[PDB]
């Protein structure tokens, strides 16, 4: 993507969060194509810091060990974008996604952040619609951050450029 190259050459800070198995790594791979590449969590956290040109991506699983949440606070200041990846077939765990999202948003350090929600795995038959996910997440209630929900399939990259377009 020319749009990805443009975005990353600019000076952005971006958080990508979601439960394990949401599709975070796959989404990033569709753009990164092994260039920059795969790096272990910063000591004392579960947070992967990946630098793409002038852009810093911070990636982590939410919904695991509760004591991990404190490790994230240092990372919040100056974040331009929060990318929330939601597995659209995981009806059973959407409640944890909701809980952690609103926990994260409560931080004054994230007041500047715009939130892109990727409704991922939209290829799967019988998945929740983006509208249902938006309803459950009560996104219409977020008035203090810009937000957008984007249906996607991380495997084919379908929807990913449109999500990125909303960001840029
Ligand atoms: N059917 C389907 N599977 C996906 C999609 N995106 C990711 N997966 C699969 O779900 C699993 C977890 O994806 P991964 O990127 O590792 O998620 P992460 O834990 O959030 O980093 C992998 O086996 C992926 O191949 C999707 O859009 N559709």
């Amino acid at each position: 993507a020319k749009l990805w190259s443009l975005f990353c050459n600019q000076e952005h800070k971006v958080i990508i969060v979601g439960l394990d198995n949401a599709g975070k790594t796959t989404i990033l791979y569709q753009f990164l194509m092994n260039e920059v590449v795969h790096t272990s969590p910063t000591i004392g956290s579960n947070v992967e810091e990946i630098v793409v040109k002038n852009t810093h991506f911070l990636m982590w699983d939410i919904g695991g060990q509760e004591s991990l949440r404190s490790s994230w606070n240092t990372y919040y200041s100056n974040t331009e974008f929060i990318i929330l990846v939601v597995d659209s077939i995981d009806r059973e765990r959407l409640a944890i996604t909701k809980e952690e999202l609103y926990r994260m948003l409560a931080h004054e350090d994230l007041r500047k952040a715009a939130v892109l929600i990727f409704a991922n795995k939209q290829d799967m038959k019988g998945c929740m619609t983006a509208a249902e996910i938006s309803k459950y997440l009560t996104l219409s209630s977020i008035k203090d951050h810009p937000w957008h929900i984007q249906s996607c399939c991380a495997l084919t990259g379908e929807g990913l450029c449109q999500g990125l377009e909303w960001m840029t």
